[PDB]
């Protein structure tokens, strides 16, 4: 049974649109891509061809379609539906306790380590657009990573690097220093993993702000909210990250809580200007497994 | 809104290493569904990437409808959905059907038209495209007497080709792989072989040749790469032109055209546009 009913639009933007739909009497998410982003549709389809990509902390794929009549093309991605929405949405209007905060960030680390580590199969995969809008919240309190349209793949056994053909760049707010100054080593797989680690540190910060300690919590803010304009440009971000050497500020109330003190240390080890100094996804996962 | 995606698979019309092709039904309309083997996933990816780049629409190109990827328990299912041509492939059609001058020219001019449309870069448009596996099994016959070219799984924009149809520069590995015109010239060679296959089935003075594939008299079934290289490259053989063609003005013109698709020197071969013009001036 292949038919789908589109029920409500849950998101519209430059990307296209996402719909809540019904398939075999279950909710599914249906992304209809803008023609401006056709290369993301194709790349995401190449990524989801891999059966061993499937993981509790990666958005689950159902189908991909390109349809056309005459000069009109539609591009469809059908996935699992997570009615709690993105982590960005969720953090707006919920605070976290220690257990929920660590469950969320460990789940994202688990997904990211699963992407980064090759299975001998699933290639090693770097995401390149990790951010809180690209993470969905699940009813079990874990998250899953979404949007593989910019991903890079690498196979150690065959010495193959597949950077794809997509002139899309990452979300400007979350771009690492080497992306903003354009010195990133483009033929080095490890360079792309290190860009994900930078962005992961920013997502850690966004989440940890929302964890209560000693009756105090910060309001939700996106990374660099205090130092760049609304709707920051590439150059706006380059100014603060590369010229001003800014990193998100650690609220001093974190240092009274052992969990938030450990998390502050971890996010600082994602933010070194030297990409090779940054922690690996596996190391972040192991550290978060040990933190309580 | 309801998005009807069910396709009823009715009849298998082809099965090989590539996978299978089915006649199917969508919303009361015949469609063709190619189900890819795991062996041939890259052909689905290449054709899909091409149609994501340029939505080709031409009467002599098999009409695209959809590329479908579906997650299964243990595998990925890849379908290509196209227009359905109930008369089947040119290879199939030539087995029992004979042709007259009008029907022979209409078939070969339609193929040349499709091939020139692939080859030409159009600005503001489409990239230039080489097919890389042109043969009579990759051409479908329409009810209006024209054909269309199918299978862009090996196509290149600006798996190896079927060995029987490989040009000499492919067999001797001299092809200039960094020159896009090289790939057009490989398609022209293959076109010339298809033109020979069709012309044999055109009746003149009560005579027709039986259907045979190119080089049937000099290589085995499923000829090896070496088998082909020795015939095409070392001995420089070309398909036989029967004497009876030289009594018929159409087959005389078609023999000359074939000759100028089969030059050893790829740059000496006719272009698809020049073949069209020559075909329009026959009869
Ligand atoms: C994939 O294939 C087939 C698809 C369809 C089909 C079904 N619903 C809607 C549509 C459609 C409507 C409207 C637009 C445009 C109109 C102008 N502007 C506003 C942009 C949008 C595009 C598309 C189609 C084409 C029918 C088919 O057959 C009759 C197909 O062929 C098998
Ligand atoms: C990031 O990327 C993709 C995401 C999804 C996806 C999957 N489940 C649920 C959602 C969702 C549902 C609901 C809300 C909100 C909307 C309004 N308010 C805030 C309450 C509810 C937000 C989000 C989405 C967006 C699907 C995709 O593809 C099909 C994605 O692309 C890969
Ligand atoms: C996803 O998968 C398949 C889909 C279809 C199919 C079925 N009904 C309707 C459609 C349709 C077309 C176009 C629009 C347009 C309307 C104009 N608007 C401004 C933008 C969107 C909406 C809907 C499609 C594409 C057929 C399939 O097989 C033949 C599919 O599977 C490959
Ligand atoms: C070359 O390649 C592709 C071909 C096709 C395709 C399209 N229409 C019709 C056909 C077909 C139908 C019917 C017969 C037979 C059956 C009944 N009769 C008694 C004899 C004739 C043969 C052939 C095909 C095989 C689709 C493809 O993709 C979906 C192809 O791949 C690109």
């Amino acid at each position: 049974a292949r038919d789908i009913t589109l029920l409500e639009c849950v998101g519209k933007g430059r990307y296209g649109e996402v719909w809540r739909g019904s398939w075999q009497g279950e909710n599914v998410a249906v992304k209809i891509f803008s023609s401006r982003d056709e290369k993301s549709w194709f790349r995401e389809t190449e990524l989801y061809n891999t059966v061993m990509l499937r993981h509790e902390n990666i958005l689950g794929f159902i189908a991909s379609d390109m349809t056309s009549r005459h000069s009109s093309t539609q591009l469809w991605l059908i996935t699992h539906y997570h009615e709690m929405g993105s982590l960005y949405d969720y953090l707006q209007l919920t605070t976290l306790d220690t257990v929920s905060c660590l469950r969320i960030v460990l789940s994202i680390a688990s997904g990211l380590a699963h992407l980064h580590i090759e299975i001998f199969g699933k290639p090693a995969i770097a995401h390149r657009d990790l951010k809180s809008k690209n993470i969905l919240v699940k009813k079990n309190g874990q998250c899953c990573i979404a949007d593989l349209g910019l991903a890079v793949m690498h196979s150690q056994s065959t010495n193959q690097l597949d950077v794809g053909n997509n002139p899309r760049v990452g979300t400007k707010r979350y771009m690492a220093p080497e992306v903003l100054d354009e010195t990133i080593q483009v033929d080095c797989f490890d360079s792309y993993k290190r860009v994900d680690i930078w962005a992961f540190g920013l997502v850690l910060w966004e989440v940890a702000r929302r964890m209560v300690s000693n009756g105090i919590v910060e309001d939700y803010k996106p990374p660099f909210y205090d130092v760049v304009p609304n709707d920051p440009s590439f150059e706006d971000m380059r100014k603060v990250v590369c010229v001003d050497q800014q990193r998100p500020n650690i609220p001093n109330r974190w240092f009274s809580d052992p969990t938030l003190t450990s998390l502050a240390k971890l996010m600082k080890e994602c933010w070194y200007q030297n990409p090779s100094a940054r922690l690996t996804a596996l190391r972040i996962k192991k550290t978060l497994t040990k933190i309580d």
